[PDB]
């Protein structure tokens, strides 16, 4: 249908708009401590500890086979990047310090995507 094809156009241009805001929010964490998923080679017991573990590669996976839906979908694997890190690791690490910066940074490109997904519809 005409209707399909128009849904999956604004898919294709959500999909783009969510690769910026990606590249955006990688970024902010130039050390990479988040670009990949926690190593369970190196860390055997960490999903003892975290139930749904994520990082920035994984996030581009789902990305680039358009399966965020929407803004609130891709925020809160963002989300979980963050809160799983500010569990995992003590305030006094290196990780954990990383996240906060990442949050705080991260805070101001997502206040804007969020304003061009309502705006751009």
């Amino acid at each position: 249908s005409m209707e399909q094809v128009a849904m999956e156009l604004r898919l294709t241009e959500l999909t783009r708009l969510l690769r910026s805001v990606l590249d955006q929010l990688q970024d902010k964490d130039p050390a990479r401590i988040f670009a990949q998923p926690v190593s369970l080679k190196e860390v055997p017991d960490y999903l003892d500890h975290i139930k749904h573990p994520m990082d920035f590669a994984t996030m581009r996976k789902r990305l680039e086979a358009q399966g965020y839906k929407n803004l609130h979908e891709f925020e809160e694997d963002f989300d979980l990047i963050i809160d799983n890190c500010m569990k995992y690791n003590a305030r006094d690490t290196v990780f954990y310090r990383a996240a906060v910066r990442l949050r705080d940074q991260g805070g101001v490109v997502l206040r804007q995507a969020r304003r061009e997904v309502d705006s751009i519809g």
